[PDB]
């Protein structure tokens, strides 16, 4: 690895781009431990792993580890033309409780911290071990040239949109993320002339399980 960010939000940022040892939770594991590695960054992506092992509290996420696009603040929804993307990726395993998934946050205030915002966009490409998206099932939806189930639910005061597969996972993806707030703009009421984009990221919920590695063998994302 060029980078080992071990350490609790151990942080790199290059190229455009970031990555977060991004431990958020787990002082809600019993046991265990989670590295972040910078591998490559090679042809205008992203190569990166990490590995882990966490024991304990099965239904609390104890870290989410992610490279993220760097964005300027204030870019109303509305306004951005196109978010295209593209990951390809591998876990070691499958018997653990994980996931791979999009996440994206949005704030009326252009300011909000990265934490969070009003809105909440992920996107599965994996769902591993039994473990539940927020909130409830509520409808299929054709995007990106997939069939989705799209879940909606809340996640304190933000309302939290998951798009899942119906079977199986996506190790290899791409899509332009503007296709899913276009459709939540049209269909859901989605106040994208409102919303600023907060964060753009790729990575792993881990919630047990383990030792295991998820290995990104190529992230892009770009902004237009
Ligand atoms: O940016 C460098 C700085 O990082 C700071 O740590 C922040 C981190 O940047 C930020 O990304 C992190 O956000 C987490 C967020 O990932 C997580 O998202 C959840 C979401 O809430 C949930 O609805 C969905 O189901 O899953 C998502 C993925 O798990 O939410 C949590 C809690 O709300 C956020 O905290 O937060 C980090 C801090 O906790 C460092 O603090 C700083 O030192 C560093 O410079």
């Amino acid at each position: 690895q060029i980078r080992s960010l071990c350490e609790l939000y151990g942080y790199w940022s290059g190229n455009g781009y970031e990555l977060l040892n991004n431990l958020w939770g787990k002082d809600t594991a019993t046991s265990g431990w989670q590295c972040t590695y910078l591998d490559g960054t090679n042809n205008g992506g992203i190569q990166w792993s990490t590995a882990w092992e966490w024991q304990g509290a099965p239904d609390n996420v104890k870290s989410y580890p992610y490279v993220g696009k760097q964005i300027q603040r204030g870019r109303k929804i509305s306004d951005i033309n196109s978010m295209r993307t593209s990951v390809s990726w591998t876990y070691d395993r499958t018997d653990i409780r994980a996931n791979v998934a999009y996440d994206v946050f949005t704030a009326r205030d252009p300011d909000h911290p990265n934490w969070g915002g009003d809105y909440e966009l992920m996107i599965w490409l994996a769902r591993y071990g039994g473990i539940y998206p927020i909130g409830t099932f509520h409808s299929q939806v054709n995007l990106a040239g997939r069939t989705w189930d799209l879940w909606t639910g809340y996640n304190g005061n933000m309302r939290v949109y998951s798009f899942l597969p119906p079977s199986g996972d996506i190790r290899d993806f791409s899509c332009d993320i503007k296709d899913f707030f276009n459709y939540l703009e049209r269909n859901h009421g989605y106040p994208a002339r409102e919303q600023n984009l907060i964060v753009y990221q790729v990575g792993t919920e881990c919630f047990t399980g383990g030792p295991a590695r998820f290995t990104c063998r190529d992230f892009r994302a770009d902004l237009w």
